[PDB]
């Protein structure tokens, strides 16, 4: 407890000078109700603030401080002013009542949201204006505006959102005078506080990159010290119960990809990750990160809860181009001639490989290139030398996913009339009447091609098509018909959902491997373009 005297003071001795007093000496001078002074260093003084240390714990409503009257001949007392000539202070007409004056913690929960935790419960229900109760500063001393009204979330928590983005090295305090924050134990009003940084909670997401490793995407650039991994993070295994035994961490030079290496294999759609309630070796500048805002650990998000030869998928986009997917953004030099990271099964060979990526997942695709037409086979990633490093330019080598199949998808589409569309294919094909693995061919012009081809972007629909008749060994092509209205540009072409649903009355298959069906492109659906008529 800290007591502020309105004027200067001196703590008196049996000798000359004064620095601090022990328990027995300080206990005569003053008396705190239902309390007990610290066994040593109880009466330290400096300036006009007197610091009292206790072995007890403050509890609102029942804690108060009082001073005693000390005889003139005593050898320890409190005078007024400086020096050693002052007058002995007296008691107080009513013992001063102590107030709550500190916070438990403050964390970031989304770059526009924050939450403050109170040590002593208060009443629930209310909409205080954030300007009246909270203050936030930046590293340079600026201040931040609030968007909306703070909410009395619970007994010990209040929430709000700010107009500007939050940063770790911010500081937060309270303006303590207001009625709304009244403890239900003692009916006291919260007082002012000191400055504490806001530690970063919440994460972007986690992505397995091996059988026993995964990468956590931190929104901020961190720095990592030499510390034992088991005391930094709390990984949870398939069925709950701690599993952070014997782990190890590493951070890339850019400081944004934190790779965990656990001693047990990761599986299925489970496992979580969190940060310790007390740790200091992993800090975004200030001192440390913090546990998650909500009281649950983060989960390796859906779709990447594992990595191996069941997540990787290669696709045939052109007669001499593949498209292999990867767990997340990777790094590698654009390899000039051939490319070693991969090895094909049957007979296909490579001339170079590069990185391409969709809009929302950059550099997540390896686009291998070949020196011939693609023969049916399977690509088996090895990465043995170590080129495709995960996340960034110094991350960790990605895991192998050997023996994954190669499967086709549409290549192009044009419109040679108001209701005609020629659709191209990368490997020889042949339509097959349904009832959907291998039954029998179809006539050279059916009328129910609406279960294989599908339109998105207009009021037209699909009617008829020409079976591909064992053609070129080059632009393997076909034609399609439209039904209700003229084709309006901007439509896109995809595989109808019936092909995988076993509901179509005719299917498209390749000749060299009649098991495989037709899949949907990774990098984006096909765009119809217009072309000449006659």
């Amino acid at each position: 407890i800290k007591v502020t005297l309105p004027v200067p003071i001196t703590l008196i001795k049996a000798g000359v000078s004064v620095a601090s007093l022990d328990k027995t000496d300080c206990d005569t001078l003053l008396t705190v109700a239902s309390g007990t002074l610290a066994a040593t260093g109880s009466c330290a003084l400096s300036g006009t603030v007197l610091t009292i240390t206790t072995t007890s714990t403050y509890t609102p409503g029942t804690t108060t401080v009082q001073f005693t009257a000390v005889a003139s001949s005593a050898s320890v007392k409190i005078l007024g002013g400086a020096g050693t000539t002052g007058t002995i202070i007296a008691a107080l007409s009513a013992a001063s009542s102590v107030l709550p004056g500190y916070l438990t913690s403050a964390v970031i929960s989304g770059a526009n949201t924050f939450t403050l935790t109170l040590p002593y419960a208060v009443t629930s229900g209310g909409n205080p204006t954030c300007s009246d109760i909270i203050e936030i500063k930046a590293a340079n001393g600026a201040m931040k505006t609030f968007n909306g009204v703070c909410s009395v979330a619970s007994a010990t928590t209040v929430t709000g959102t700010t107009n500007e983005a939050l940063l770790a090295s911010d500081t937060v305090t309270l303006k303590g005078a207001q009625n709304a924050l009244t403890t239900t134990t003692g009916s006291k009003i919260y007082a002012a506080t000191a400055a504490i940084n806001i530690q970063p909670a919440y994460l972007t997401g986690a992505y397995a990159i091996d059988d026993k490793k995964f990468v956590v995407v931190l929104p901020y650039a961190s720095t990592l010290a030499a510390g034992t991994c088991s005391s930094i993070v709390s990984v949870t295994d398939n069925n709950n119960g701690p599993a952070e035994s014997g782990c190890s961490l590493a951070l890339d030079g850019t400081g944004i990809y934190l790779t965990v290496t656990v001693s047990a294999s990761l599986t299925a759609t489970a496992w979580k990750v969190d940060f310790k309630a007390a740790q200091t070796a992993l800090t975004v500048g200030s001192t440390a990160w913090a546990p998650m805002a909500t009281g649950t650990a983060k989960s390796l998000n859906a779709g990447a809860t594992t990595w191996g030869s069941s997540i990787m998928t290669a696709t045939a986009v052109a007669t001499n181009v593949l498209e292999v997917t990867l767990p997340m953004s990777s790094y590698m030099a654009d390899i000039s001639s051939g490319c070693s990271p991969v090895t094909f099964s049957t007979a296909n060979t490579a001339a170079s490989c590069k990185l391409i990526g969709t809009t929302s997942s950059p550099n997540s695709i390896l686009q291998i290139t070949l020196t011939a037409g693609y023969v049916a086979g399977a690509v088996s990633l090895a990465n043995a030398a170590g080129l495709i490093k995960a996340g960034s330019a110094s991350g960790t080598a990605i895991g192998a996913a050997s023996t994954v199949t190669i499967k086709p998808t549409f290549v192009s589409a044009v419109a040679t009339g108001p209701r005609t569309i020629v659709v191209a294919l990368p490997i020889q094909s042949k339509i097959i009447k349904g009832a959907g693995d291998t039954c029998d061919d179809d006539i050279a012009s059916p009328a129910d091609c609406s279960t294989i081809f599908s339109l998105t972007g207009g009021t037209a629909t699909i009617a008829g098509c020409s079976n591909p008749g064992s053609d070129f060994t080059a632009p393997y092509t076909t034609t399609v018909t439209l039904a209700t209205a003229n084709w309006v540009p901007g439509t896109t072409l995809s595989v109808a959902a019936d092909q995988a649903a076993a509901a179509a009355t005719n299917y498209l298959k390749p000749t060299a491997a009649i098991t495989l069906l037709y899949t949907t492109k990774p990098s984006g659906a096909v765009v119809i373009y217009p072309s000449i008529s006659s």
